[PDB]
């Protein structure tokens, strides 16, 4: 517990960008984009304000435009008289993905038509669509192969308190270890993670800080009505703050809180304000209404087991089960914990062998073991009940691929 | 019940069935048959032949039976086994898990090829297990996929019965012969002898 994040102190204008929104659309061949960017203002609304969108492409100007407020009709009492959306055509983008991350640069400007600077905003932009067809999940037109890892924020020392030096120290070692993916596991990551991935290029599955394992049965917050606010909340203040990064590619409902009907008002919710990403979600079985993937958690490559009401079909089985048509790509596979790994090779025959396959998320990139000191005061790896805590889960906090200060497993 | 139409030797395999001037021969094949045969309960599903590449004429002819008899499936093998001439999929010697990717008709492990992007049909195999001789090593592998996949319902082995015929020695003794054993030639010598029996029906 604490104040583990950053503390800020931020001056805005009183006439202000109060949002922004950036998307990206493309013709067939992704040769051609359109870049739109919806601001939202607060509040002084006079007729001389202007927003300017302009897109660059390092120092050179690519494309820009310039509006009044007012956005479009949009009912029988009009429209936002307080925002504006701008298109920008942009011609033979470069395109966004993990393998090659470029980058633009969209800078909002609210200002006077007559030319004065109010304020500005602004963010890096990745040009690429996320889309499922057929089955398939695509990143501009191209199936992915999933080579992702969980991790959560650890540091052996400090907690759950994360620095720049770690996370790039993490995002350098898992491109060194081939992966191309990280899923939040389980909730909304520091604000610089999600610029570093956008940087240095992974896919990044953003996920709601919405956890209720311990409940019996799992689902019994979820699908409560009274709880709908408060996990409201946790889902569409992720979704306002992360939306603009290209990094995140796919969105998440939480963990392990069962499959309640809450989740299907969520899955709804981001689906009509966001329908750049697919959203997924595990619980009630891994392929329930609230999810467009089928992201079981350890379910084998061959072997089924059969558990009732939620049982984790062999992945090679589940994909063709009577009906079923979406991709599969586990949110959580291959535990790492202590001397394992065994079976990784199955795993990887198979995604590669079956289209529909498309990955997974190893359990998980750090083990979070935390310092203690003996007597003669040498620093010692500690796990669960080792700080007096019980009951406690003893060993089961280390399941990473590295130990906590990073050397690899 | 599966119309008397095979083209197998033709190169390339639909070079009638995709012309239009065998229509006529090829519909009577498959229209008399329904004729003929459409009250019987044992048939459950027509087929449009075998090894006849997949051509126009099939779709006419799927449709034709589809329209008078919607009682049965149609399924139809030819052109890759899951082409829009067909029902079921329904490969020939797909194997369980080995993947056979050869051009245009690959032969995809009968469990990748369910979940293949966009398929949703069952899969029953038309043949599989060829028995020829000392054979069905792995019949077991594919009886395990089929109980573990709803939508695997199965196979027909390929086949009942060797095609041996008996010829005598100069006593007078009986022997089985094969593919060239009466001066024919050229010929396919033993291919003819694919079965879980022999000739008279003792077991294999
Ligand atoms: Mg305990
Ligand atoms: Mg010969
Ligand atoms: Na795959
Ligand atoms: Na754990
Ligand atoms: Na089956
Ligand atoms: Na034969």
């Amino acid at each position: 517990s604490g104040i583990f994040r950053d503390v800020s102190l931020l001056h805005k204008p009183t006439t202000q960008i109060s949002d922004f929104h950036v998307a990206t659309r493309f013709n067939d061949d992704f040769s051609r984009a359109v870049l739109e960017a919806e601001v939202q203002m607060c509040g002084e609304l006079r007729d001389y304000l202007r927003v300017t969108v302009s897109l660059w492409q390092g120092e050179t100007q690519v494309a820009s435009g310039t509006a009044p407020f007012g956005g479009e009709i949009i009912d029988e009492r009009g429209g936002y008289a307080d925002r504006v959306t701008l298109r920008l055509n942009v011609e033979n983008p470069k395109l966004w993905s993990a393998e090659i991350p470029n980058l633009y640069r969209a800078v909002v400007e609210l200002h006077t038509a007559d030319g004065t600077l109010i304020e500005a905003e602004a963010c890096d932009v990745g040009f690429r669509e996320v889309r499922i067809e057929n089955g398939l999940l695509l990143l501009n037109g191209k199936p992915l192969l999933i080579r992702g890892v969980n991790r959560h924020e650890h540091h052996p020392l400090h907690g759950q308190v994360m620095d720049e030096q770690t996370m790039v120290q993490d995002i350098l070692l898992m491109k060194q270890n081939n992966f191309n993916a990280v899923r939040c596991s389980h909730y909304p990551n520091h604000p610089l993670w999600y610029t570093l991935c956008d940087r240095y290029g992974l896919y990044v599955v953003d996920e709601a800080n919405i956890e209720t394992h311990g409940m019996v049965p799992m689902n019994r917050l979820t699908d409560d009505p009274r709880w709908l606010p408060a996990m409201s909340e946790r889902v569409t203040r992720m979704v306002q703050r992360d939306r603009n990064h290209p990094s995140v590619i796919i969105w998440s409902l939480g963990n392990e809180s069962g499959h309640g009907a809450n989740h299907d008002a969520l899955y709804r919710w981001i689906k009509s304000v966001d329908p750049s990403r697919p959203v997924q979600y595990e619980g009630g079985g891994a392929d329930t209404t609230a999810t467009d993937i089928i992201c079981p958690m350890y379910a084998r490559v061959d072997e089924d087991q059969p558990f009732p009401a939620v049982p984790k079909w062999s992945i090679k089985k589940w994909l063709s089960l009577p009906g079923e048509t979406r991709p599969l790509i586990l949110c959580e596979y291959a535990h790492a914990m202590g001397n394992s790994l065994g079976g990784f090779a199955k795993y990887w025959q198979a995604f590669r062998q079956y289209p529909r396959l498309q990955g997974g998320f190893v359990w998980d990139w750090v083990d979070q073991s935390l310092i203690k000191y003996d007597e003669n005061g040498n620093p010692w790896s500690a796990y669960g009940g080792d700080f007096g805590d019980t009951p406690n889960d003893r060993q089961f906090c280390m399941n990473g691929l590295v130990f906590a200060d990073r050397t690899p497993h």
